[PDB]
């Protein structure tokens, strides 16, 4: 009888997957730090924690590592598709009817995880094709002889990366496998608490995903500083945003009441790019505008988000900025279904209510009085 | 902190749409009586009440029937697509996917409503493919000079159906129009929070839908008739069944606790319909399963649902069994779009939380010490 409009601080489930603590500023996997993680782990051993709930061994890992690597290729009937749509198509968009297809041509019953296992294998093979399409370049099949992230960077390059790329690109994706309860998640959730598939779940995930309010899947603060243009203009742009009324890009976070640990993250492994021209000035210029923000802004509880810098890390590895949602897709895909595994371990199926506000029993007015 | 898994009661949206008497078995559309609106309105009619907020005059409601009946056709890619996969695949990931192929090619800017009337439009057409694609029959295009509910029939059949058929599945359709806070409409508004489209809406809406705990329901309650074979067995089955602490298909509503009204009105209908000799039996069947039902389950609320007769009802006109969830949400999506009309008036993201029960601070082993 209360109103709770937009669930704010109303628990849906409980979780061991996921800990953030906004207050100050951490996050943890299965009770691992996220600062270790990117410190010392890699995309596919984070994957086999959250989803199996424990580091794996030498043998255990070596075997999964294997299993994702076998199972990238795409459908005819799906890399048709993206070619088809790639220079039209809203990406999203794309990858929202791709897994769908995915999902229709998948008729294997239960195995979730496997599920989930070859959606997060082979979201990367359909963005890379989105890419190589727009760029009028063909299609680089998927190299099973290589791991995770540097595979995603030789299907987009069309040739194999630096270790100190791939690096970069492994612990940039781990930042985003989960975030505990967003928007997103509450969708597959939804979805799977009536028993729907998996790949419904997902579907759904992508969908939420897509929205610009959902949070942390845009590249708005990569076209910022792409605007600025040079380092001397950050004030002066700032100064008309502000002044007007608009946000920074990349700063606010709903959570966290400090830096977004996993920005502080992203901000250590970008030093580690060798940078063109292009993207050495788009970092001294995204580094000025955190400055200004953080003096500005911090006072408020306003802080740099996960999104200030990864756009710029997406875009310096050879990504279009639009891709960007689909990136942090392929990466949350793990997240979304590993919270979809643990709430069907006791399901209860979501259906709230509505406060109703009018009249009832109105009388039929037949078409001819009205 | 409490855990509200389920959201048992907890009202997420103010709304003039739909409002359920679960203790006395009423429903209402805009304040108008569905018991009303199945004996005088019309599938149109209603579908004009949901989105625009009032009972429309006769130019209104004219000019509206042609609106709809325009749009009916799909496109060559979407039913080359249909006919490919309509042997194999399961119909609701069928819909699931032409209806993101619907959002991938029409990338034009608002009109929440026009597009909401465009999926409506074209949904039957999809569904009536699926059909005579699967029978090895020619698709039988729709007939612009034919309202809604005859133009289905047509479309599957092949023939005109009689009136009294026409008006069967009419009412059929108005009454799964809308159900208020369901798990499918809260699919759909979670996605709409984020401002995404509203094809991603109904894409999230179709994923819940397709589940046995809701819209799946409705193939589930016929396949037990089916199961159950012949009226004699009904009581064992059934005893069997609950003793066993297995559930009645068809049966409980998270906010009727008594006779669904749908299920009175689809009961009341369903005597219209023409019989050969397997449909009377399976009404038979159905009939003593809700007497039993009703006299043990009834006692604490357990009454038949929307699912209970539906199915029975559409597999008597001539559908597939498979295809009952794809004819609810042809129906369902006038009140999901509706829903999410009415919530971007004033939009909130959905943001929930969980509670973390696991572990933190463990130290990270590297993988040659495990």
């Amino acid at each position: 009888m209360e109103l709770r409009k937009g669930l704010e601080d109303i628990a849906i489930k409980e979780t061991s997957i996921t800990y953030i603590d906004g207050e100050l500023g951490r996050l943890y996997y299965r009770g691992y730090s996220i600062f270790d993680l990117a410190s010392f782990s890699n995309f596919e051993e984070v994957a086999y924690l959250l989803w199996y709930g424990k580091l794996p061994t030498r043998h255990e890992l070596d075997d999964f590592k294997s299993r994702l690597a076998e199972e990238r290729s795409i459908s005819e009937d799906i890399s048709t598709f993206v070619k088809r749509t790639a220079k039209f198509g809203n990406p999203m968009d794309i990858l929202r009817t791709t897994v769908s297809m995915m999902g229709l041509e998948d008729r294997s019953e239960g195995d979730l995880i496997g599920k989930a296992i070859k959606m997060t294998a082979k979201i990367p093979t359909i963005i890379s094709l989105i890419q190589r399409t727009r760029r009028n370049q063909e299609f680089v099949e998927p190299d099973p002889s290589l791991s995770h992230s540097e595979n995603f960077l030789y299907m987009i390059r069309g040739e194999r990366p630096s270790p100190s790329d791939t690096r970069v690109l492994d612990v940039s994706l781990m930042l985003h496998m989960d975030h505990e309860m967003n928007a997103s998640t509450m969708a597959c959730l939804v979805v799977a608490s009536t028993l729907s598939d998996i790949y419904s779940s997902v579907v759904a995930g992508i969908s939420a995903l897509k929205g610009p309010l959902h949070g942390g899947a845009n590249s708005e603060a990569l076209k910022q500083f792409m605007e600025i243009e040079t380092p001397d203009n950050v004030e002066k742009y700032v100064m008309n945003k502000l002044s007007s009324g608009q946000r920074l890009m990349g700063f606010g976070h709903r959570i966290y009441k400090t830096m977004d640990p996993r920005a502080k993250i992203l901000k250590e492994y970008a030093n580690q790019l060798s940078k063109n021209e292009e993207i050495k000035r788009l970092f001294e210029i995204a580094n000025r505008v955190e400055e200004i923000g953080i003096k500005i802004l911090g006072k408020r509880g306003i802080y740099p988000n996960v999104d200030f810098y990864s756009g710029l890390v997406f875009y310096a590895m050879g990504f279009d900025p639009d891709l960007f949602p689909t990136i942090f897709a392929s990466a949350r895909v793990i997240g979304w279904t590993a919270h979809v595994d643990e709430y069907l371990k006791d399901n209860k199926l979501i259906r709230p209510k509505a406060i109703y506000v009018g009249d009832l029993g109105k009388r039929y007015v037949p078409i001819e009085e009205r």
